[PDB]
């Protein structure tokens, strides 16, 4: 079925320090699992269990279909 709001993934490109102790630290080619993605901030999760607020901006959702076609 469906445990727990979580089925979106993002992968980073670059690096960036959470500025805010709230924000999430991320690392260039790191894939980030997205949690929340309804505020101004793309809510994310590490591997280390950690979560926090990082902007669109070194993150990318994963899971696309044929290249041609691009939701459309």
């Amino acid at each position: 079925g469906s445990t727990m709001a979580e089925e979106v993934v993002v992968v980073a490109k670059f690096d960036y320090v959470a500025q805010q102790e709230q924000e999430l630290d991320i690392k260039k080619n790191e894939r980030l699992w997205l949690l929340d993605d309804s505020k101004s901030w793309w809510r994310v999760r590490n591997s280390m269990n950690k979560t926090g607020f990082v902007p669109s901006n070194y993150v990318e959702r994963k899971n696309s279909a044929r290249a041609a076609a691009n939701s459309s």
